[PDB]
This record gives C-alpha cells, sequence and structure tokens, in this order.
C-alpha cells in the first residue's frame, strides 16, 4: 500500500531565533552547498482574522542574503510582539522551498 517517491532535494533547517532584541532579532538555518541562490526572508505582522483590520498601512519588507549565508537581522520591530517570519530558498528563478519561524521580540525601554 504505497506508491513509492525517492528524490533527493536540497531543503531548510529549523529556522530558529537568537538574541531577541526589543525591537530586533537573528535567525539562523542550515542549508547544503548549491542549494539555492540567495534567500529571500519576509516579515509581516501577524493579524487575526477574527478582528478587523488597521486603517493604517503597514509597509512589507525582506532581506536579500546569499545560500552561502543563512542569516536574518530584522530592526524596527514592535516591543513584546510575535512576528511571523518565513524564509524562501531561491534556486533562481523562482522560490523552490519556504521555512515559517516564528519570535517574540523583548519587551525594554520604548515609546509609541
Amino acid at each position: 500500500g504505497s506508491s513509492g517517491s525517492s528524490g533527493s532535494r536540497p531543503r531548510l533547517s529549523q529556522l530558529s531565533v537568537t538574541d531577541v532584541t526589543t525591537s530586533s532579532l537573528r535567525l539562523n538555518w542550515e542549508a547544503p552547498p548549491g542549494a539555492f541562490d540567495s534567500f529571500l526572508l519576509r516579515f509581516g505582522v501577524p493579524s487575526p482574522s477574527t478582528l478587523e483590520p488597521h486603517p493604517r498601512p503597514l509597509l512589507q519588507r525582506e532581506l536579500m542574503v546569499p545560500g552561502t549565508r543563512h542569516s536574518a537581522v530584522l530592526r524596527d520591530l514592535r516591543s513584546g510582539t510575535l512576528y511571523s517570519l518565513t524564509l524562501y530558498g531561491l534556486r533562481g528563478p523562482h522560490k523552490a522551498d519556504s521555512i515559517q519561524g516564528t519570535a517574540r521580540t523583548l519587551s525594554g525601554p520604548s515609546s509609541g
């Protein structure tokens, strides 16, 4: 009772967040050689579908890091807030893989 699937392909590793700063943090993912050309990290504010969206426009951004480099540092983040990160293993023209890494920033001396 099985179809059968065997194919070697480069995949991303457990994306964890270290040095979680009050309004910043750091990422670290393991990937094999010649896996992807670059890495596109997209960090957006996770909003609940149960509640209504805020009338305030939130600009989105991303980081650009080569395969040889597996790091990502986000700045200008909210305090004590959970951000939804998602890295993409650009294998060239289009993204090949995509991992999800969650992290909660620290709550320090900040203002509104």
